[PDB]
This record gives C-alpha cells, structure tokens and sequence, in this order.
C-alpha cells in the first residue's frame, strides 16, 4: 500500500533517556511489521524538545534494514520544552511536501509519541494530513491531544514501559490493516 507515515517522539528531559528508549523500542516494533518500500510505505522519524531534529527523512532511501538501524542509532537529545507546535509545523512545511505527481495523492499518516502538555502555541495541520496522538503517561494534555488529533482519537498509554508491549498492534490496526 502507498502511505507517507511520520513518527514524532518527544525527546525532551521530562521524558528522560529510560522512557525515550522505550519510545524507540515502540517505533522499531510498527517500522518491522510495515511494508516500507520506495513504491509503498514511506517513514520520516522526528525527534523534537526544543527543537526538532530529524531522524531520518521521506528524502533518504526508503529501505526498512537502513530506517530500522538508523532508528537504533538515535540518540536522546533531551531539552527543556515540549515544542509540540513546531514539531507538527515541519510536517506540514517540510516533511509531507516531500510527495509529489501521483504520490500526493497518497494519504499522510502521524504517529506521535508524547507524555507532555505543549510548550508552544499548537496549530492545526492542514485536512489532508492525519494525526494519532500517543498520550504516554498521567501528564499528557488529553484535551490538547484530542484538539489535535480531530477527527482521530488520540490512544492514550498508561506509561512508557508498556508502550512498546501493545500499542505496535494498536498503530499498525489504524494505518495498515
Ligand atoms: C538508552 O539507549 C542508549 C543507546 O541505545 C544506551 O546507551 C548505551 O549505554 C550502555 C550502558 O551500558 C553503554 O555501554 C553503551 O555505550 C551505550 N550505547 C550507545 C549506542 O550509546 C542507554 O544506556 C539507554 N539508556 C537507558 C536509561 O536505558
Ligand atoms: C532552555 O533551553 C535553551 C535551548 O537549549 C537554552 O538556551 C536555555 O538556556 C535553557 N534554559 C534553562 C533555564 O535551562
């Protein structure tokens, strides 16, 4: 199937290393069990606190071995805030212009894994760009997940050591099934 899915982790100091980790244990579950090909599933991966870095881009090769061991490779970045408004502001200026002719026509998937309320301003993304918020944990903002993520309800995890026992199967049930 042809699908543009970005994963957007939060990498800031509230989370901390140990659940960041899961974060990415979680990522690498539904990336596995994804068709990712060059004609089919395109996967950006973003880090955000402060500021946003990317992970890996729709730009570079979309071949599951080299998304899956540069996902391993990423390393916590830590940061004072939850710049979630800026993150979501890449997707729409950068990442999901990337498809182009036939291809943007494809539908465009986020997947964000956050277990804090916004530092910045939110601002919704255009219609054609899905968001499911992944509330991890007692301090996620549910009513700023849900704002987001309309028409999507947001799947709100109990903490980040579960997060990669079930959610994969939960993330892979909305895009791939
Ligand atoms: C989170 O993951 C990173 C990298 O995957 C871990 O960093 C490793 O830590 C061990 C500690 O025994 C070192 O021996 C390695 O050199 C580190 N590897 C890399 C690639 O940096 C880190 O320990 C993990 N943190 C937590 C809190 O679980
Ligand atoms: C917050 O982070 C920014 C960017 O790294 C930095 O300039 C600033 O000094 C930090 N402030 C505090 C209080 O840690």
């Amino acid at each position: 199937m042809v699908l543009d899915v970005a994963f957007v982790l939060e990498g800031s100091d509230k989370i901390g290393e140990a659940d960041f980790n899961r974060s990415k244990e979680f990522m690498e579950e539904v990336i596995q069990r994804m068709d990712v090909g060059q004609d089919s599933i395109h996967v950006t991966v973003l880090q955000y606190s402060y500021m946003v870095t990317v992970e890996y881009p729709f730009s570079e090769a979309q071949s599951k071995g080299d998304i899956l061991q540069r996902v391993r490779e990423i390393r916590y970045q830590g940061g004072n805030r939850t710049n979630t408004g800026l993150a979501l502001r890449y997707l729409s200026d950068h990442s999901f212009l990337v498809s182009q002719g036939d291809r943007e026509q494809a539908p465009n998937l986020v997947y964000m894994v956050t277990g804090n309320p916004a530092s910045d301003e939110i601002k919704r993304l255009p219609g054609d760009i899905q968001v499911v918020p992944i509330g991890v944990g007692p301090n996620a903002n549910v009513q700023e997940l849900e704002r987001i993520g309309w028409p999507n309800a947001p799947i709100l995890i109990q903490d980040f050591e579960t997060l990669p026992r079930e959610a994969p199967d939960l993330v892979l049930q909305r895009c791939c099934s």
